[PDB]
């Protein structure tokens, strides 16, 4: 019944983009529809299945925000709390005056899209933000960027004084039933984890970087996506991951037609092709945008990259619906969408 038309938007995406493999999943109502196609690692010749590890880049950030959000329902923090609060490092700096909620949101004041090549180890990371000047006011512009999102879900782990790996593996991904979700992948589960492929064609997979747990670092499966995503929609049994998650859906400011989550972006459902394109684009991603305030249905979504990977993931939860695209290689973000909204307006 599903099959055809995940089938008709993926296929041709395969070819085109020469994709070796991508697992597909979707919610429809409570059923959970599993569609995987190609080849994991062209090396060994594994197959792609419901349970192949892919890493998926920024959709980690939603995760991170989850677990900020579990930080702030268990008292431990407030969004509106300055940084420096939670790191005693960082008093007598701009994040004197900079929120946790900021960080979060990526509307701090210009932090870049990602760290400076030379911030390898936990020492130069300090010292960057303390010599890091402000280019905008607090909350003023949406600047995308790994160091911001990544500082929140560092100092949010802080306060709950746990490091952030173990926290996220042993707290929050199980408490999610994400039993097959890692920040690092054990050995037992090394012969799931796909390879990706780059523009070159060669396997490559992700490498470590400062705080790449908390921004882009998780490793997961179609399968265990999509119970995420239906935790997002009919979500969990315990009432304070249930209120994190919660957290997560409300809107704190809009650009154009894309309105900013923790983690999480929002439209107003059903949704234009263009609308989803515009808010989704290199201008979005890449520059820096003044915010505007948050939109008055609702489409979430997140995309997510590493060099040899691309996920994409959309949900609504007012129909029941949503969809997980895991592939092992980095393909054009305006192909995720415009497959992952077809394949919505059909199951719609």
């Amino acid at each position: 019944p599903l099959r055809p038309v995940v089938d008709a938007s993926i296929q041709p995406l395969l070819k085109e983009h020469r994709i070796p493999g991508m697992a597909v999943a979707v919610l429809k109502d409570g059923k959970a529809h599993y569609f995987n196609y190609g080849v994991a690692n062209r090396e060994s010749g594994a197959g792609v299945s419901e349970q192949t590890l892919f890493e998926i880049g920024s959709v980690s950030k939603t995760l991170t925000a989850t677990l900020g959000a579990y930080a702030v329902v268990k008292g431990a923090m407030q969004l509106d709390d300055k940084a420096s609060r939670h790191a005693p490092w960082l008093k007598g700096s701009a994040f004197d005056s900079i929120t946790m909620g900021e960080l979060a949101t990526y509307s701090a004041g210009g932090l870049p899209l990602q760290f400076p090549e030379e911030v390898d180890s936990s020492e130069k990371m300090r010292a960057y933000y303390r010599q890091w000047a402000p280019v905008y006011s607090p909350g003023s512009h949406r600047q995308y960027s790994n160091p911001s999102i990544g500082l929140f879900g560092h100092l949010a782990a802080s306060s709950l004084k746990q490091p952030f790996a173990p926290l996220m593996e042993q707290t929050l991904l199980p408490g999610l039933g994400m039993h097959h979700t890692y920040v690092n992948v054990p050995k037992q589960a090394m012969a799931s984890y796909a390879y990706g492929y780059s523009k070159e064609d060669k396997p490559i997979r992700v490498n470590p970087g400062m705080l790449a747990d908390e921004a882009y670092g998780i490793k997961t499966s179609s399968a265990d996506l999509l119970r995420f995503v239906k935790a997002n929609i009919g979500g969990v049994d315990d009432k304070a991951l249930q209120q994190a998650i919660s957290l997560t859906h409300q809107g704190h400011y809009s650009v154009g037609g894309m309105t900013q989550g923790l983690g999480w972006e929002s439209y107003a459902y059903p949704v234009t092709e263009q609308t989803l394109l515009a808010g989704n684009s290199a201008k979005v991603i890449l520059e820096a945008n003044p915010t505007a305030a948050p939109r008055e249905q609702v489409l979430f979504n997140k995309t997510g990259s590493t060099n040899g990977f691309g996920a994409y993931v959309a949900f609504v939860p007012a129909r029941g619906i949503g969809i997980v695209m895991l592939a092992n290689r980095n393909y054009p973000i305006e192909a995720r969408i415009k497959a992952a909204h077809a394949i919505l307006a059909q199951l719609a």
